[PDB]
């Protein structure tokens, strides 16, 4: 679920929601070019995370709502029969931790289009 993956994002870092909406080039809907640092390889990487969600019958990641928990900043999967609630929540949660760990280059945070995404 796009909120709830907000969510994971402000449970694992301290680095805001805004912050990531446009940074890089993968980092926000759709990605072009090549990745610029790691943050955007995390993008990158969710991206790709959510096309193969979407193999699963009856799947959006985008609009699907699991069953996770939040202990700032540990976070949790509960999805066990779902498998498209898991794999989305994964795919979710691996990109926060992603997130928290990547360094945060403000000169990045619009090359968008700008050319080096071709
Ligand atoms: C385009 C609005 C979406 C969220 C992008 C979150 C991210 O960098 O994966
Ligand atoms: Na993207």
């Amino acid at each position: 679920n796009l909120y709830q993956l907000m969510n994971m994002i402000q449970c694992a870092n301290t680095r805001t929601w805004p912050s990531y909406t446009n940074y890089g080039c993968y980092c926000g809907k759709g990605g072009s070019g090549t990745p610029v640092d790691d943050l955007d390889r995390c993008c990158y990487t969710h991206d790709h995370c959510y096309n193969d969600a979407k193999n699963i019958d009856g799947c959006n990641p985008v609009t699907k709502t699991y069953s996770y928990t939040c202990t700032e900043p540990t976070i949790t999967c509960n999805d066990s029969k779902d498998k498209c609630a898991r794999f989305v929540c994964d795919c979710d949660r691996t990109a926060a931790i992603c997130f928290a760990k990547a360094p945060y280059n403000t000169s990045n945070v619009m090359i968008r289009s700008t050319n080096s995404c071709q």
